[PDB]
This record gives structure tokens, sequence and C-alpha cells, in this order.
């Protein structure tokens, strides 16, 4: 009949596996006896529509060439050397084996660093089809595994929809916000090399081969990703950008794209490098370039309005007239303390938004039985415990360094981290709290440009802390000249690029007794 | 086929139309399948493909339309004019995602209608604050009985254009965020799939006007990919101008009257603004005006009078006794109480901080904190208490009040939940004024986060706080120095009589207030 | 005479009677009743369902009621039990094109889109039904709706409603109602 011939013509060019062919044959035989007006006829027709639309034997012709792919990758993005190295290794492995292959990757980092744009660029370089869907906040398993034919509203799920859309068995599938998933049990089957080749969808009732599909996941923090799901995929860190990198991105990518978006041209609107530097250092505060893009778009919108209105035939943006386009600076103040009085020590922080600088303030609550420490600043339970440990160690250290100084054992002290409205957690501020307490007790301020991080033990040992790269970037942004780090983080600090640490006087410590000598 | 004559149909919809028509050509009319196929094909043929509304791109006519339709709203008007300029440079229609956030009743919904009129686009509005499901914006599949293609397909159908203006109302109260990401994002808005019909429609040209009351409760991804445009409140004179030019004429026209039958004097509107209403918007003012004009219409029709002039002498005959009989809680502040400013989803408001002795004397002193304060606000109060004690140790070492006396601190809005560190400096001022037995300047307001060493940190909502302060008749205001950008974004007539002080450390505030 | 019949039909609710009297006044001055539709809301048993029948007597219009819970658009014309929407038989039995329509307890609606068709002046005169292939002009009909609560009503419906509250009764008013 016409329907059977249509479905078979849909099926001519595919190299269908034997079991799928048997299923299609039996469903066609079933359709050959049902009446056209039957609802079961509708169900069978809808089923055969999906089975005859899966690209059982079609593969996209990849560009297995290192030079062209490297050119595309380095022309589409700046500074993503880890991701580019991984993709070049993928291409080399595909070329050496002489066949297409699939892998499961995961890009994690602060928002606005380019995790999705790099995935689109990778799909462009590999000549693979591109598809993406978001699992953030997802609570329904049935949108991946599908619903069986019995129910009226059954759908074969996102993976089968992607396979039908892309018409290839080796596309690039981006799963966005895997760390914000509510449902993960379907993903465990979806991306697992032992069972990718036999992924069974409830609607299809027939397995599809997903071994050649290149899965790329996106997240911001790895710890929130489910534990059995974090083990299947490979973690690649897409870290934030330093001011120089952001300036390079703005000059090379952001401004040229926003000019085309606004319809302007280079001769019509010119963005000086000083303007971009000012926008970076005073109109944005982030690890990515997400807000810088919006500021550039605002500047070019104002320029376009000026051109159309006839106020000027061409407009040049200058740090003298930048306020005409974006107003007054948003971040005029970079550091809370230019010079720190006794009792406050500057530290470093790391969050899902990247690295940041924090201060630890201490003061007396009562003039001149026991003493006590009050802690405020929306600090978490871990950081409250860190403050208790730091207070105990400060008492112990001051007992032996200055026996006559009964300040810590008798005085009542309040400790605050001035970012009162922002929740804070982590034990990395223990050494900073110890230093703040000791500086308050001795009445001596610490080195005026020193920053520090590191967990402290009850006996004073300094323990490694995470987020060294983001903390170093924040220190460089804040004008820190000397940074104190745990010795176990030496392997993490020297992995940094030279332009991130060219001006830092770095000290690596094992115990607080030498942090005391460094800071005092 | 006759319905598709002029449409520029996508290449992937004629196959669906042809198969639906071929199926229809063989089914019997009385079958339910025939009826559902008729409905589906009617939906596919009524939905316009490829046609666009003739958006007028005259920066002069649209500027005039926007200025005549609404008072103020300079930022929104500038945004729309520059959008028109960008569209002119591009040479083709375009769409963007805009968000109007501000106190309720300030015109965020009506300014979108004015924008739609100015752009010659079609307009639609739907609310998402009461939405907790996902199927409403995408409908139900044709197999379900009584299925409909959601709301969006209905809009694009009845507007008969591919680039309408869609207002997304009450976004800040999502109960479905990811469903809004897949629509309010230019990376995927170019292909949006409905569930009744699986055809992905192109909505990149659609101008989405988001509407919300406060940004901080909007989910992080949604607020990040849409532009924040602030629609601030109005001072009394702006309210009077809006009422005289827009509210009164509209309420008169909808009631069927004219200027000869009912007249509203400036004094009556001033009384309604100052007493019968207390808000940043004009919604309650509009309701009062409609009530007055409706009672005037009743008087006219009943034959009580041929014409009525509303005057402050007979205003109670229309709106009854005045509500909000007092403009401010304290006219002259006792020593222990200091004026403050607050910002909420309903707009700015003025709060007070009351302190008094809890024990008869004048071991150490203590601070009790009541007034439905939040945890962050309790921490701010503790920091303020510690800093006030430290400051009094150095300003007046003989003053043992703060270090020995037991103090109770209350915020007289005892039933309303309040939170935020912006009242730290107010709390410090209240504690010091109670300790010294001195009242602050009688017409002084202040706000700002305080640190343990006394530094003043920037706070949000400076615009609404200043509007509320001007409403409360304050003459001197203290703000953090980092909020100078936000303060001067206000119109010059708002900050006319306000003596403005920008501070970085509490010593300046102490020198100003005392 | 509208005021007289409102007084004779219901005791108390002097503020409510004043509000409806204002409604007739403004409708008469406008020359037509088309506009915002009245929405009486309040506790159960407070006279909301009857207040509208009293209004219908006051305006000398015919009265009708149907409670929501599509019945608005009926069924397609076939041999299989064809029966169109509720509004048409209202015209059948009221024998006029301008009866008063009471929409009872809008909160319990399951057909919101079909209901909104009647409330839009730009299409209320072009009402279409499944059984009737001909449009019907509902320009002259008058709508009043009632609800126990206003928050849970459909959002596209709420903005079209002009909320009128019924404040309940006091012991003396309840005694008068019981006696009379
Ligand atoms: N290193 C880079 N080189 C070029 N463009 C970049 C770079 N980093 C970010 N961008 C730009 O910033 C934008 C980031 O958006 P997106 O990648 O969707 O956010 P996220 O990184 O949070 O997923 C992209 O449009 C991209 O063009
Ligand atoms: N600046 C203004 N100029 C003219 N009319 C205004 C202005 N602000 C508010 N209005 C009027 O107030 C009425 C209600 O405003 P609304 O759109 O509900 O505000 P919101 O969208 O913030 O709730 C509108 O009909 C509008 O005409
Ligand atoms: N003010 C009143 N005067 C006379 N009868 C009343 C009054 N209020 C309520 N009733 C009586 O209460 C009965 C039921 O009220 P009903 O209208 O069903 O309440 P609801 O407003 O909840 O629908 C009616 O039959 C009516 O006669
Ligand atoms: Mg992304
Ligand atoms: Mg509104
Ligand atoms: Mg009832």
């Amino acid at each position: 009949d016409a329907i059977e011939e249509k479905f078979r013509e849909r099926l001519k060019e595919l190299v269908v596996p034997k079991h799928v062919m048997d299923v299609v044959d039996e469903e066609l035989s079933k359709l050959g006896l049902l009446d056209n007006h039957s609802s079961e006829f509708n169900v069978t027709r809808n089923y055969l529509d999906w089975l005859t639309s899966i690209p059982w034997g079609k593969y996209s012709n990849e560009n297995l060439d290192l030079a062209r792919a490297q050119a595309v990758l380095e022309e589409d993005h700046y500074g993503m050397e880890d991701v580019k190295k991984r993709i070049l290794e993928f291409i080399a492995v595909s070329q050496l084996r002489g066949s297409t292959q699939g892998k499961i990757l995961c890009f994690y980092g602060p928002p606005g660093v380019g995790k999705t744009s790099i995935a689109r660029s990778i799909a462009r370089a590999l000549n693979r089809e591109y598809f993406r869907f978001s699992v953030g906040g997802m609570t329904d398993v049935a949108e991946i595994k599908g619903h069986r034919r019995t129910y009226v509203g059954a759908m074969p799920g996102k993976i089968i929809q992607c396979l039908k859309k892309t018409k290839t068995e080796n596309p690039l599938i981006l799963i966005d916000e895997v760390d914000k998933i509510g449902p993960s049990s379907a993903l465990l089957e979806l991306l697992d090399p032992e069972q990718n080749a036999n992924f069974l969808d409830h609607y299809l009732d027939v397995p599809v081969d997903l071994s050649k599909v290149l899965f790329i996941c996106t997240a911001n923090v790895t710890d929130t990703i489910p534990e059995p799901l974090r083990d299947r995929m490979e973690m690649i860190n897409v870290s934030g950008y330093v001011a120089q990198e952001k300036l390079a991105i703005a000059e090379r990518y952001l401004v040229p794209q926003a000019r085309a978006l606004c319809g302007l041209d280079e001769s019509k609107a010119k963005l000086s490098s000083d303007v971009l530097t000012l926008l970076i250092k005073q109109y944005c505060r982030e690890s990515g370039v997400r807000n810088l893009q919006k500021q550039v778009e605002k500047v070019l919108r104002k320029s376009a309005y000026k051109i159309v209105s006839g106020e000027a035939e061409s407009v040049e943006v200058t740090p003298e007239n930048l306020q005409d386009f974006v107003g007054k600076p948003v971040f005029t103040v970079e550091r809370m303390y230019d010079v720190t009085p006794p009792g406050v020590v500057m530290g470093l922080a790391w969050t899902a938004m990247g690295g940041s600088t924090l201060f630890v303030e201490t003061s007396l609550r009562r003039p001149q039985k026991d003493g006590s420490l009050e802690v405020t600043g929306q600090l978490g339970e871990v950081m409250k415990e860190s403050a208790r440990i730091a207070y105990t160690f400060a008492r112990a250290f001051l007992m032996q360094h200055a026996p006559a100084n009964d300040y810590l054992v008798t005085s009542h002290i309040h400790l605050h981290v001035p970012e009162g409205a922002t929740p804070k957690d982590g034990p990395s501020a223990g050494c900073t709290i110890v230093t703040a307490l000791l500086s308050l007790a001795m009445g001596r301020p610490v080195r005026q440009n020193l920053a520090m991080t590191g967990e402290v033990s009850l006996t004073g040992k300094i323990l490694p802390v995470g987020g060294i790269k983001e903390k170093t970037i924040a220190a460089k942004r804040a004008g820190v000249t000397c940074i104190v780090l745990p010795a176990e983080n030496k392997k993490d600090f020297y992995d940094l690029a030279a332009f991130i640490t060219e001006g830092l006087e770095v000290h690596f410590v094992e115990h607080y007794r030498e942090i005391f000598d460094i800071a005092f």
C-alpha cells in the first residue's frame, strides 16, 4: 500500500540491524490488517513513524584533520586550551583508529566562560550535528526514557527526538546544567559505555546504538552532580578569565559580534581599548564576560541611536564620554580597606560565581571569669567550627609566644565578615581568623597588601584548600602583592599561567608559626 | 489550501498539511478522528506563516506617541527609541527580551501597550505568577480529548503576525523556570515547539516584555538573560500630573461623563494622593477617582444635580472619612528613636527604630531585639550594637550606658516581616542617641549597611527609599558614598529640597545627625 | 423602581444596593451596559446568587444562571447526541436577546478560553458555536459573576472582573431576614 511503500522508502538507505528490521516487519504486517479508522491503526502508524525516522545507519562525515580543526577552534574562542587539547586528542584518536567514536565530557566552571559556545564550536569543527536540552530542575524521568505506546500522550523522549532531528548516529548532544538536576537514574543508563550501545527507550521498545554519540555536559559545581553520574563522565575545568584575557576577548570577539548585532560598522562606532579596560575594571565584577557583553551591547545601542538620530555621522567611545553611554561606574571601589587597622586581615574566597576577596574583622565588645567570641556574617556551620578552632589555636599560640598577654583568654571579642548579607561557608578562612585574632590581641596590623587562605588545625597545621586558581585571580584583580598558601597547594598554584602570577610574592607554609613571621 | 495562498510557509509544514488533507479526504464526517483532524488542520491554516506587521520605524512619530501616552518613564522611552534605531540600522524587524521591574501600579503593563501602539505591533499579555505547571504555555497533544494548543499559538493566531508584543506578567513569582529559559533565550527562541502541533515556530522577532516587582526573587538564569529596566515610583507632584492628565480623563470617559458634568479640582486630587492613598503607584488613586466619578454619575442620573464639582469641602460625600490621617509615625522624634528607610516589593517605605531601657538601672548590658526582624537583620543589629559600644568607648569614655544598661530595640511595624542589613547605621544612631539622651535632627532620614569597624557599605533600592523619604517630608538624607550613582539617576525635581550627605564611615553620620 | 425592587427583594446590604444602583446609573449614562462585568464575592449564604436575580428584576431583563465546573461550546452537530452550548438555550427559553447571565462560582471552573470569548466586546457580537454554523450577536446581554474567593480564579478572568464585596450580616439583619 501507499503507507507501507512510504515507510520502506524512508528505510532504503539505512543499514538497519536485524532485530529492528524484524520489529519493523512485524509492525508493518500488523498495520496491513488493521482498519484505517482504528485507533490502534493510529498508534501503529505513529510508532512506525518514529522507527522509520531513526537514522540506523547514517553517520556524519567528520573532518578528521588536525590543522583545520585547530584553526576553527582557535578562531572561534580564546584561551580554552584544555578543551581544545581534549578535542584535538579526540580527533587524533579517531584518525588513528580509522573510525568514528563517542565520548562523554563535562565542562564545569563559572557562568559566562563559554561552555556552550565552545560546544557549538566543537560541533562545527568536527562537522557533527548539534543538539542540546536542559536537565536543570528536571524531575520527570519520562522525558528521557519516554512512555510506552499504551498511553495516549506517549513521547519517545529527548534522546529519540534528537536522533530524529539530527538524522545522524554521531551528533554532539549538550546536556545543560547537569548539576541542577532534581531523574538522574535515566541519565545513568543514557551515558554509560557498558550500555550505551543498547539504550532501550520505553516508546521504541527497541534498542538504539548511542556509542558514537559525543555527549558534552555543562555544570558550575561538580560536588552537586550526583555521585554515580559524576563517575561516568570526564571533568574538564573551564575556568574564568583574568582582566587581560577579558580585554582580548572583548577586542576580538565581543565587540565585533555586537557591532553586527546592532548593525553598525567599524567606521561608524569605534570602541577604544581604554574603554573596554574601564568597562572590565569598573562596570563588571565577574569571572566570565557575560556582563561585559551586555555593557558593550548597551554602548553600541547608544551609538546606533546617535547615528540614526543624526547627532553625529560617526561616534568614538572615549573614557571621557563613556558615562554618556553607560553612566557612572558601578564598581568604583575595588577593596574595602586600602590600609587595614589592627584586628582585620584580608582573605580570599571561592564560590560558584568564581573567586572573591573577603575581610575578617574583630573588635572588643566590652572594655578592658573567661572570655568569649561572638561570630556573625552569615557564616555556615563549617566556618563557625573553623572560627572556634581558630580561636582555640590563637589562645594556645599567644600563650607561648607572649605569656604575659592575657588578651585572648579574658577579653570578649566579636568577629564579623563585612559581607553581612551573603552566606559564607568553608574552612579556608581558619588561618585568616587566627591572624585577625592575633593582630587584635597584639595591636599590630598585618602587611598592608597581604592575602591568605588555608585551613587550620587545632595544633596549627595548615591544610590544603580548593579553588586556588579563582582565589589567585581575585587576588590579582584586587591588587594583592603577597599571597600565603598551604604547601600542599603548591602543585595547584604553579599550574597557573605566567601572566596570572608574574607579580605575586608567594609563600607556601606548613604550620602557622611561619605565617606569623610572614605577616608580622 | 485556499487559506495558505499568501503565506510564506516553512519547508517542513507543507508535508504535514498535505498528509492531513489526504487523511481527511478519506475519513467519514461523523467520526471523532475526522473532527480532530479538522481542528488540527484549522489550527495549522489559521496560524500565520511568514507574515509580519508593518512596524513603523519613525523615531519622531514613535517618540511623540510614547511621550503623549505616558508621563515620565525616561529610561523605558530611551530603550524603545534606541531599539527602533537599531532596527533601522539592521533594516529588518527584530525582537529582544526586556524586563520592566518596579513597584506595582507604576504603569509597567500600560507602557507595554503604549510601546505596542508606537511600534504598530500587536499586543498580548498573560500572567505567570499563578502558574506552576508547564502544559499551559504549550497545550496538549491532539490525542487528548478537548486539547488546545496552549496560549502562545492562540496569541500568534489572533494577532495574525509573526512579531507581536508579548507581555510576560508577574514573572518574579514563579511557583517552570526551565520552560521560560527555552522561550526567553535568543539561542533557542528561533525554534519553539508546541505540543498540540510539533512544528517549531520562529519567535526570534517577538518582543518579550517581562514584568516583575523585584529582581532578587527572579531565578538566576531568567534574570541573567533578560535586560533589567527599572520603572520607579512617583512623587506627589508626578502623581498629580498623572491623575490630571490620564487617570481622571480615562475614568471620566469610561463612566460616560464629560468635563462639563463632573470636575475634579487639583485640591481634591492632592487630598486623594496625600490621605486617601499610600503607595508608590497610582492604582489606589485610580480606584478612588473611579469611585468619585461613579458616584457623580449616580448623582447625575438620579436627578440630584445637573452638574457636580468635587471640592475638598464635600469630598467625604464621595469617598467618606480620610484614611491615613497621619503622614508619619513621629513628627518630633524622642531621643531613643531614629528615622529609617526600607525597600520592599511594594515600593519604598519609611521605618523607625525605637530603643528604650528594659531595666531601671541607669555583669554587662544586653540587647533584646523584636519586630519580626530577619536573621540577617538580627546579625546587623548585633554588629551595630558592638560598633555602638566601641564608638562610645572612644567618643565619651565616661559613658557606661551602652556597656551596662539593658536595652530593648523594636521596629514599630511589629506584624510585618522585615530583613536586610541596610538598617545597621540607623540602629547605631538609635543606640547612641538613647545613650546620650539626644534626639537626632527632626527631619533626618538615613540608611546603609555598617561593618564591625564602622565602614558604611552600599545598599539597594536607593531610588525607592528616596521616593518614600520625599513622601514622608524629610529634609536631610544620609546615604552610602557608593550609592551616589543610584541617587543621581533620579530626576532633578525629586532631589530639589533634600539636603544630601554621602558618607563612608560612621563618624560622618555622627557629625551630621548630632 | 430598580431601587424599590432591590429593597423589596433583599434586606440590609445598603452599601451593596448603592453599588448596583451606581452600576445602573453609569450604564444608563453610557447608553449601554457593555463594559466591566460585576463580580460579587463573599462568604457562603450571603445573598450573592439572589442579588443578581434582584438586579435582573430591577433592570426588567430576563434572568438565567449556569454554574461552571465544553458545555459552553456544546457538541458538534452529528447524529450522535448533538447539543450546543449553554448560552443558546438561554436565548431559547428567555425569549430575548438581552437576558441577564449569572456566572455562578467561577472558582470551580475546570473551558476558560471559551468563557473569555463571551467577555470580549470585539468578539461577543461574533459568538460561534459547534452546532450552529451561524454567528450570534450577544452585544445586548448582561453578565454578572459570583465567586467565594477571588485569588484562585483564572488570571485572564480576574483582570476583567470589577470586584464587589458582600460584607455579611449582623445578628439583627439575620433576624430580619429570617422573619421576612
Ligand atoms: N574565551 C572566549 N572567547 C570568545 N568568546 C567567549 C569566550 N568566553 C566567553 N565568550 C562569549 O561569552 C558568551 C558566553 O555565553 P555562554 O557560553 O552561553 O555562557 P556559559 O559560559 O555560562 O555557558 C558566548 O556568547 C561567547 O561568545
Ligand atoms: N506615568 C504614567 N503616565 C500615565 N499613566 C500612568 C502612569 N503610571 C501609571 N499610569 C496608569 O495607571 C494605571 C495602572 O497601572 P498598571 O499598568 O497597572 O501598573 P503596573 O503595570 O505597574 O501594575 C494604568 O492604566 C496607567 O494608565
Ligand atoms: N439580605 C438578604 N435578604 C433576603 N434574603 C437573603 C439575604 N441574604 C441571603 N438571603 C437568602 O439566603 C438564601 C441563600 O443565599 P444564596 O444566594 O444561595 O447564598 P450565596 O450568596 O452563597 O449563593 C437565599 O434564598 C436568600 O433568600
Ligand atoms: Mg551555557
Ligand atoms: Mg501591571
Ligand atoms: Mg452560593
